[PDB]
Order: structure tokens, then C-alpha cells, then sequence
């Protein structure tokens, strides 16, 4: 259920954006035997990170091409050349981070709280599949429509400001560390794409954490919301909430958004 592509079957057409893992293109799939060309999204990765062999790269692709959840972006094809190219269904909206920045203060409670639930449902799917994301951030949550988001790049500098303490201290990555990152993601959303710890150098993040300081309460959040975010940042991984609890809690809040998020509008 993963299409291995030959450069002859597709073609990048325009650059749509660039980040750390690589560049995003609008592309076209040329089905052989036909006169049409089908739009696709191609993500060309920045290689040379630890020069891996292709069969070792495909082993992984096959797993990401195996996900089935409405809130998890699935790998559809892969083209292994000089560079590694990931193909998926093209969406018109790109990442949640930019989306929320573009709609800075004109986004409503219902939307925020729903993205929170959707992100948790996606994360809970991955947990059930025994997959650890490692870099869950709003930049990694794609928008299919403004009411339907999909998490991407599970298993792909170090996002210190998104990492749980143990990942920082020991490079320990678990579903519980994904919970931490999830709380940061929620925080980005609630602040409309603000940079976590604006100003503080990464080098100093372990110490402020250790000393018990946490990301500040977003002005739009009530204490119940902030309380949840904060629970995601406990030092003791096992005392952090589970994604299934998170789905439930946010589901409840989304049932009466205006009560849990205070936005002028
Ligand atoms: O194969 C997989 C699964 C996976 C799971 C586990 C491990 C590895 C891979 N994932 C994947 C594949 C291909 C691209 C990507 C991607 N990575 C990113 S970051 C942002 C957007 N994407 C996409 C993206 C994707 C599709 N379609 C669009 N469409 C689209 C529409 C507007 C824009 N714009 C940018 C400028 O302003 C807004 C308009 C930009 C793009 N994007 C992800």
C-alpha cells in the first residue's frame, strides 16, 4: 500500500513552502497510459543527515504508508533518488501554524477546541499503532479544510522548546513525551502561533523547566484549559494525561467553547 515512484511518473511543478525536514511542492502524477496529470503534494527531504541506505528508508516508509485515521496524514508514494520524496494528497491549506497566524485574532473558540480534539485523536491513533511522533508541533499539523486537520511527519536542529525534559536530558522518546509536545502545540494554537519561550535561549530551557517555570497562560484560556496544558508538562511522565483522556476533556470543552476560551468575537 505504498507506491514506489520513478521520476518519470511524477513532476514537481511549484514550490509551496520550505521548512527544516525539506521543501513542499505541488506536483503532478502522470498515470502511465493516460493523457491526464493528477495533482499531488510532494515533500522533498533534506538528506545527508546520517547517509542511510534506501531499503533502510523504505522500511520506515512502509509503516507511515500504513496509517489509517482521519487525523493522520498518510504517506501515499515515495521516490528514492539523490533526495527522498514523499507524496501525499495535495491539500489547499498547508500547516496549522501559519493558518492560525494568518487568522490571528479572528479564529473562534469552536475551531480552537476542535483542532485540540482532532490532534489528540490523531495522536491516540499513533499511540495505539505504537508509533512515537518525536516532533509534534503545530508546524506538523496540516489543514485539509479549516475544520479538519491531519498530523504529519511522525517518525521523520532539535525542537528543544517542544521537547519534554527527559527527551532533552536523555533523548528518551515515548507517548508521554508526545503528550508534553502536545501541550506546547495547544499553547501555540491558543496564542495564535506565538513562539514558545520567546527570547529564552534553548541552552537555558532545561534549567527553567527544572526550576519549575512553564509556558505562560494564554490570555484567551480559562484556568481549566491552562490547567490541562500544565498537566502535560509534569516532570513525571506517568502523571501526564493520556491522549484518550485528552480527547475526552477537550471534547467536553468544545461542547461549550465560549465557556472555556475567552475571545472577543
Ligand atoms: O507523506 C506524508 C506523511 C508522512 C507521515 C510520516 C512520516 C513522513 C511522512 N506527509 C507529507 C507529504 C507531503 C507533504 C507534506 C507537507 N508538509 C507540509 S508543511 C505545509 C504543508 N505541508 C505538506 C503538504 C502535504 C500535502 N499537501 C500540502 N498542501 C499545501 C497547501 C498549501 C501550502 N501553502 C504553503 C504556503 O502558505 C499556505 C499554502 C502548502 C502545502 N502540504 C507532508
Amino acid at each position: 500500500l505504498l507506491r514506489i515512484l520513478k521520476e518519470t511518473e511524477f513532476k514537481k511543478i511549484k514550490v509551496l513552502g520550505s521548512g527544516a525536514f525539506g521543501t513542499v511542492y505541488k506536483g503532478l502524477w502522470i498515470p502511465e497510459g493516460e493523457k491526464v496529470k493528477i495533482p499531488v503534494a510532494i515533500k522533498e527531504l533534506r538528506e545527508a543527515t546520517s547517509p542511510k541506505a534506501n531499503k533502510e528508508i523504505l522500511d520506515e516508509a512502509y509503516v507511515m504508508a500504513s496509517v489509517d485515521n482521519p487525523h493522520v496524514c498518510r504517506l501515499l508514494g515515495i521516490c528514492l533518488t539523490s533526495t527522498v520524496q514523499l507524496i501525499t494528497q495535495l491539500m489547499p491549506f498547508g500547516c496549522l501554524l501559519d493558518y492560525v497566524r494568518e487568522h490571528k485574532d479572528n479564529i473562534g473558540s469552536q475551531y480552537l477546541l476542535n483542532w485540540c480534539v482532532q490532534i489528540a485523536k490523531g495522536m491516540n491513533y499513533l499511540e495505539d499503532r505504537r508509533l512515537v511522533h518525536r516532533d509534534l508541533a503545530a508546524r506538523n499539523v496540516l489543514v485539509k479544510t479549516p475544520q479538519h486537520v491531519k498530523i504529519t511527519d511522525f517518525g521523520l536542529k532539535v525542537p528543544i522548546k517542544w521537547m519534554a525534559l527527559e527527551s532533552i536530558l536523555h533523548r528518551i522518546y515515548t507517548h508521554q513525551s508526545d503528550v508534553w509536545s502536545y501541550g506546547v502545540t495547544v499553547w501555540e494554537l491558543m496564542t495564535f502561533g506565538s513562539k514558545p519561550y520567546d527570547g529564552i535561549p534553548a541552552s537555558e530551557i532545561s534549567s527553567i523547566l527544572e526550576k519549575g517555570e512553564r509556558l505562560p497562560q494564554p490570555p484567551i484560556c480559562t484556568i481549566d484549559v491552562y490547567m490541562i496544558m500544565r498537566k502535560c508538562w509534569m516532570i513525571d511522565a506517568d502523571s501526564r494525561p493520556k491522549f484518550r483522556e485528552l480527547i475526552i476533556e477537550f471534547s467536553k470543552m468544545a461542547r461549550d467553547p465560549q465557556r472555556y476560551l475567552v475571545i472577543q468575537g
